[PDB]
DNA sequence: GTAGGACGGATAAGGCGTTTACGCCGCATCCG
C-alpha cells in the first residue's frame, strides 16, 4: 500500500513518471501517434505548458506548468491515460497512478529538464540524447534552448523509473 | 513529502437514444 500525498499547488509545476505495466511493451513508440494525439485533446480541453516530455517505449516523464488559480494534474492524468488507452483499445496497460515531484526552484527544474532528455541515453536506446526523436529536445533545440549535441551526465536521483530487477 | 493492482467513493468519457442537441449513465483512473 502507497502512502505519499499530492503536493498541490495552484500555478505550480512539477515533474512525473508514467509507465506502463509491461516492461517489453513498445507501445508508447509504436502508437506514438495516438499518444500525441491523446495529449493533444486533454491539453485543449484543460490548458497547461508543457515545459519538457519524453515517450519511451514502455514509459514516460515530463514536467508541467498549470495555468494561475490551477492546481488540478489529477484530471489531466487521468484523462490522458485514458484517451490513449481508449485509443489503442488495449486493457489494463498502465502503471497505476504515477509518481510526482513539486519543483519548487530553478536549479532543479533544471535537472529534472536533462533528466528528461537525458533519459533515452540513461535507458539504454541510444548513446546520443540527439538520437531519440520522441522527445521535446528538438522542439527545445529549435529554440535556442539547448545545443543539438548536448550531451550531460546520467544520474540516480530517484525519480518515478520502474525497479530494476 | 513520496509507487510499484489498498479499494470505496469520486469525476464525468462517449455511445446510446431521440428531441439528430442534449440528457442518461457513469468509462477508466484519480485520491487518501
Ligand atoms: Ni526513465
Amino acid at each position: 500500500m502507497s502512502e505519499y500525498r499530492r503536493y498541490y499547488i495552484k500555478g505550480g509545476t512539477w515533474f512525473f513518471t508514467v509507465n506502463l505495466r509491461n516492461r517489453r511493451s513498445q507501445l508508447l513508440t509504436t502508437q506514438y501517434q495516438m499518444l500525441r494525439h491523446a495529449i493533444i485533446k486533454v491539453k485543449r480541453d484543460r490548458p497547461f505548458e508543457i515545459n519538457a516530455w519524453v515517450v519511451l517505449p514502455e514509459h514516460m516523464h515530463c514536467i508541467w506548468t498549470l495555468p494561475e488559480g490551477d492546481d488540478d494534474f489529477s484530471s489531466r492524468w487521468r484523462e490522458i491515460k485514458k484517451q490513449f488507452t481508449h485509443a489503442c483499445g488495449l486493457k489494463n496497460i498502465w502503471q497505476p497512478r504515477f509518481w510526482e515531484h513539486a519543483i519548487r526552484n530553478t536549479k532543479d527544474y533544471r535537472h529534472h529538464v536533462d533528466y528528461i532528455y537525458i533519459n533515452p541515453v540513461k535507458h539504454g536506446w541510444v548513446k546520443q540524447v540527439s538520437d531519440w526523436p520522441f522527445s521535446t529536445f528538438h522542439r527545445d533545440v529549435a529554440r535556442g534552448l539547448y545545443p543539438i549535441d548536448w550531451a550531460g551526465d546520467v544520474t540516480d536521483f530517484s525519480a518515478g523509473e520502474r525497479i530494476i530487477s
